[PDB]
């Protein structure tokens, strides 16, 4: 009677009743008396089981505090259509909303579940329409709880693209990106920190960051593989270049994940096949995982037909590191294994 805006007291009755109408009853009191109490809100939406009046109730709540964020999301959750996402967004749109409240429009966008291209573009828009606070890895602390949800760490990967790609535009920090890397070490194992590994690589040459996606795999405990295969096959044309330049152990990390994959000992095969053919000069160190896999498969005359194969391509390599070496000596030994 005396203090109507006090929420402590409201709280303070919530707790004394018992009885879950008069409960109801106390919290419909407070929010009559009292507007802006988002807890009130709260309490208010979790105690009903029906779902018309659930509604009304989180509408009234959205009316009230203009930027609640958890009841806006609980809004969200209730209508269940892309009609209604859309509504919400309109809705929303018209509230001057600068700082991160379009996330909560990308993991509605998502919870389809197909679609997530277009999510790239939505993350594009999204500093560009707002007149936006100077910020760089605020989003990837905040992406994180978020992503660690079901259904959401596909749309985390999105924004932290769309993150990226602003940072570019903004200029390379050196700072931020060190930031990014230490932030992705703490809380491991998650799949978010992973997409943002995988973003960095497709833009540019990072070894560290391929040993750290490694890291990542073992301690999953097959992405990364899918992510190498999907590098490989959508874009050989100009990735067999940059491999070729580079002239790396990333097949050989492959050949190596592949094996783990696999004791069936042909899919890999192929696959040391397919990397053979993509590098233009052919990369040296391939072909002992042939080898190997020959060896292991146990095939005389393929063997000797492979290693003719691999002669032939061999003469233009002069002056190259462990080229004729280590391939004459391995032959050397297969010759010993049948006949001296």
């Amino acid at each position: 009677n005396f203090n109507p805006t006090s929420p402590l007291l409201w709280f303070k009755a919530i707790d004394l009743e018992s009885t879950t109408v008069n409960k109801y009853r106390v919290v419909r009191k407070a929010l009559q008396e009292i507007p802006r109490d988002e807890g009130l809100w709260k309490l208010a939406v979790s105690f009903e089981a029906d779902k018309a009046q659930v509604i009304k109730m989180l509408e009234k709540a959205t009316q009230f505090i203009p930027q609640s964020m958890d009841l806006l999301t609980a809004y969200t959750n209730l209508q269940s259509y892309h009609n209604a996402k859309m509504t919400l967004n309109s809705f929303r749109k018209i509230l001057p909303q600068e700082p991160e409240i379009w996330i909560i429009s990308t993991l509605l966008e998502e919870r389809n579940n197909p679609k997530l291209v277009s999510l790239l573009k939505e993350g594009l828009l999204e500093l560009s329409k707002n007149g936006y606070k100077a910020t760089l890895s605020a989003w990837l602390k905040r992406a994180e709880a978020l992503n660690d949800a079901p259904n959401s760490n596909l749309t985390c990967q999105a924004i932290v693209y769309a993150i990226l790609e602003w940072l570019r535009e903004s200029g390379e920090y050196e700072s931020e990106l060190n930031n990014v890397d230490q932030i992705l070490e703490k809380m491991p194992h998650s799949k978010v920190q992973i997409a943002v590994l995988k973003k960095l690589i497709q833009w540019d040459p990072c070894d560290t960051v391929l040993w750290s996606r490694l890291k990542m795999a073992t301690e999953s405990y097959e992405e990364l593989l899918a992510f190498f295969q999907e590098l490989l096959f959508q874009t050989s044309d100009d990735i067999r270049a940059n491999m070729r330049e580079k002239s790396p152990g990333l097949l050989m990390m492959y050949v190596s994940e592949y094996w783990k994959a696999q004791k069936g000992d042909t899919r890999q095969t192929l696959v040391l096949i397919d990397q053979i053919i993509d590098f233009a000069p052919h990369n040296l160190d391939l072909r002992f995982f042939k080898i190997k896999l020959l060896g292991r498969s146990l095939q005389l005359d393929e063997l000797r037909d492979f290693f003719q194969q691999t002669f032939s391509s061999l003469e233009d390599f002069k002056i190259s590191g462990t080229e004729r070496l280590y391939y004459k000596y391995v032959n050397f030994l297969r010759y010993q294994d049948l006949n001296e």
